[PDB]
């Protein structure tokens, strides 16, 4: 297990335009087009990523280009970040890729909100952590993707993937 097939289990796979659980259009793996409501903006947002005209539908290899590039754009995000990077630095292996799915999710903003979740988890305080990141609008709105990543934080194993 690694951080790319967890995002792959989290996200799904469609090859097609569709609304994630916010109603923003998305393509690919977790690939966020736009938030605005318009069809149309969301294609041009699609052809502008992918270099040609699709009409609202790409290719399994494209999808996974998207991805990497999603993937390499969060880790980096994070290392860029002055509040995400020292808890990624304390971080197992195994609660880095937990974090780099919260950035890949909600973004590096989103994430460095979690201020005091952030903090236990730089003390090493999993269990305390574990409670207080559930305590969000993130757990109640998607709560098996996020008691996925909470386990993850909290045991330090892939458990909650197999
Ligand atoms: S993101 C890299 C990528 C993969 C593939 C689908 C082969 N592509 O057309 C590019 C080179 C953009
Ligand atoms: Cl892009
Ligand atoms: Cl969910």
């Amino acid at each position: 297990m690694n951080i790319f097939e967890m995002l792959r289990i989290d996200e799904g796979l469609r090859l097609k335009i569709y609304k994630d659980t916010e109603g923003y259009y998305t393509i690919g793996i977790g690939h966020l087009l736009t938030k605005s409501p318009s069809l149309n903006a969301a294609k041009s947002e699609l052809d502008k990523a992918i270099g040609r005209n699709t009409n609202g539908v790409i290719t399994k290899d494209e999808a996974e280009c998207l991805f990497n590039q999603d993937v390499d754009a969060a880790v980096r995000g994070i290392l860029r970040n002055a509040k995400l990077k020292p808890v990624y630095d304390s971080l197992d292996a195994v609660r880095r890729a937990a974090l780099i799915n919260m950035v890949f999710q909600m973004g590096e903003t989103g994430v460095a909100g979690f201020t005091n979740s952030l903090r236990m988890l730089q003390q090493k305080r999993w269990d305390e952590a574990a409670v207080n990141l559930a305590k969000s609008r993130w757990y109640n709105q998607t709560p098996n993707r996020a008691k996925r990543v909470i386990t993850t934080f909290r045991t330090g194993t892939w458990d909650a993937y197999k």
